[PDB]
């Protein structure tokens, strides 16, 4: 898909391996090179993490962020859920917007 046309595959496996001891978005975000990509590719990336085409990633499907990147991937957990939203959520709606999703790509 255009997550596998974006990032490496080897990036995401990277990645993955990386949440074996814990999910942490900036460790995340560096090592899937989601912190390398353009404005319009994170764009990109944020309408097909957006499965159900709403505007936002929404705390259940925040959840389940690993999965977009490899569907056997684990869940998150409420606590890695949480600081997750609360590092994108500047705006206050508890969920993540496309200009969030961008500004804590590039700049967290
Ligand atoms: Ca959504
Ligand atoms: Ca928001």
């Amino acid at each position: 898909s255009k997550i596998t046309s974006i990032l490496n595959p080897a990036d995401i496996t990277k990645a993955l391996e990386q949440c074996a001891a814990g999910f942490h978005h900036t460790a995340f975000f560096k090592a899937s090179g989601l912190s390398k990509k353009s404005d319009a590719e994170l764009a990109e990336i944020f309408n097909v993490l957006d499965g159900d085409q709403s505007g936002y990633i929404e705390v259940e499907e925040l959840k389940n962020f690993l999965k977009c990147f490899s569907d056997g991937a684990r869940v998150l957990n409420d606590k890695e859920t949480s600081n997750f939203l609360a590092a994108g959520d500047s705006d206050g709606d508890h969920k993540i917007g496309v200009d969030e999703f961008k500004s804590m790509a590039k700049m967290t």
